[PDB]
């Protein structure tokens, strides 16, 4: 038993809710919250900008030190940093950004990072400002992640569509 509430069960291991991931993290304080990161960990907008804002920019400060030491992530890659006031840990995962011309096949590699964590609160990778089809992203999630994932979908209209079209 865990503390996630109000989710619809899609599969054995994948759950979904119409929720603001920031507000959900603040209430659950999960072990792992996933950020929709870019390779530079520049948390300007989308989910990343919202998570970083909720940390009062501490996420960005930590991220800048990480990049100064390690260089950029790979598209499809990840790193574990602090969850600050939102979670124990933040798993920064880089899905391909279609608005940058990145290969959508890298979306499966991005979701594979979730399998290193038993339970996660996460957004749909490559959705939103990353330009991928969220229905495709949900399908890849279900077909790739084997650990327990709680997906927060900000937009109510999209949430209803994802549920109603789910096979
Ligand atoms: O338009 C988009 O880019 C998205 F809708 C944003 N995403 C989110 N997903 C969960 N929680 C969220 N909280 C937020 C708070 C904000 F200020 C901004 C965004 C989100 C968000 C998912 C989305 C990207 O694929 C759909």
């Amino acid at each position: 038993v865990n503390s996630f509430s109000g989710y619809l069960k899609l599969t054995d291991n994948v759950y979904i809710k119409n929720a603001d991931i920031v507000e959900e993290a603040k209430k659950v304080k999960p072990t792992v919250v996933v950020n929709a990161a870019n390779v530079y960990l520049k948390h300007g907008g989308g989910v990343a900008g919202a998570l970083n804002k909720a940390t009062n920019n501490a996420m960005q400060v930590e991220s800048d030190d990480y990049i100064a030491t390690n260089g950029p992530l790979k598209v499809g890659g990840s790193c574990v940093l602090s969850g600050h006031n939102l979670a124990k840990h933040c798993l920064h995962v880089v899905g391909p950004n279609v608005n940058k011309g990145e290969d959508i096949q890298l979306l499966k590699s991005a979701y594979e990072n979730f399998n290193q964590h038993e339970v996660l609160l996460a957004p749909l990778l490559s959705a939103g400002i990353f330009g991928a089809d969220p229905i495709h992203s949900l399908r890849v999630c279900v077909d790739t992640v084997r650990t327990n994932v709680y997906l927060a979908v900000f937009d109510k209209n999209l949430y209803d569509k994802l549920v109603s079209s789910f096979l």
